[PDB]
């Protein structure tokens, strides 16, 4: 039982509802659905903002549906998401976070250095995947998005060769259905210290593949990944219990259960 559904309010006024249908994917090794993943990427970035690790204005988090909308009609990537990005200002962000959901395979990228383009310089799309794969083909639509975005919002002519996909090492584990859990924890780790994480990835080719694997596995707490699913359940379950306490304090519990 995960009832009533969790209703969580973030400090930017946004509200998320997590139902039992969403919560139950955190059992066994079920595919992590969009609700769980978008909630937790939001959750851990807000935590980073609360701790003053980053400032709110430095980060833009896309929901997982952005990329799917982007490529829904490849005759014109930008037209697909033009309304989506109305009244955004992505090139003032230090970190633009884009989780990617393709054929039940989760991975993610983080766009850096956009805030250096306006002042003007290489845009780095930091792409990380728990499977042993590189994503040139899937990141290319994001390159074209950035070029069109730059022209549309700032009248800037942005050269594609200024935009580089960087394959960033994170713990690897071949369960595709665990990929959503790795995305959550990789993003979470990044925003406990972005500058340091960027440096770890940047220097991932200085030492041998074996030295780097140990370094990457330690930095990203690979030894805890086996239990990550359970810890996410405990976090949600706990957030729900506090919500129930709130509902019972305000005498709203019966109304919500009825509805």
């Amino acid at each position: 039982l995960f009832k009533p559904s969790l209703c969580y309010k973030f400090n930017d006024g946004s509200s998320y509802t997590i139902t039992n249908q969403d919560f139950k994917c955190l059992f066994n090794k079920d595919w992590v659905n969009d609700s769980i993943l978008d909630f937790f990427t939001k959750f851990y970035i807000e935590s980073s903002i609360e701790k003053s690790i980053i400032k709110r204005e430095q980060v833009h988090l896309m929901s997982s549906f952005f990329y799917t909308k982007l490529i829904s009609n490849p005759a014109d990537y930008y037209s697909n998401v033009k309304k989506w990005v109305n009244n955004t200002d992505l090139f003032s962000k230090k970190y633009v976070v884009i989780p990617i959901n393709i054929s039940y395979h989760w991975f993610s990228c983080i766009i850096t250095n956009l805030d250096a383009i306006l002042d003007f310089p290489l845009v780095n799309i930091l792409t990380f995947d728990s499977l042993r794969q590189t994503h040139s083909r899937e990141i290319d639509p994001i390159k074209e998005f950035l070029i069109s975005y730059a022209l549309d919002k700032y009248s800037i002519q942005l050269d594609k060769t200024q935009i580089k996909m960087k394959t960033c090492p994170v713990p690897q584990q071949p369960n595709m259905s665990d990929c959503g859990v790795h995305v959550i924890l990789n993003i979470r780790k990044f925003f406990e210290n972005p500058v340091e994480t960027i440096d770890v990835w940047k220097n991932s080719k200085i030492k041998s593949k074996h030295f780097t694997a140990k370094m990457i596995n330690k930095y990203f707490d690979k030894n805890e990944r086996n239990s990550a699913r359970k810890n996410l359940r405990h976090t949600l379950k706990l957030l729900q219990l506090n919500y129930i306490s709130y509902l019972k304090k305000e005498n709203l519990y019966e109304e919500v259960m009825q509805m």
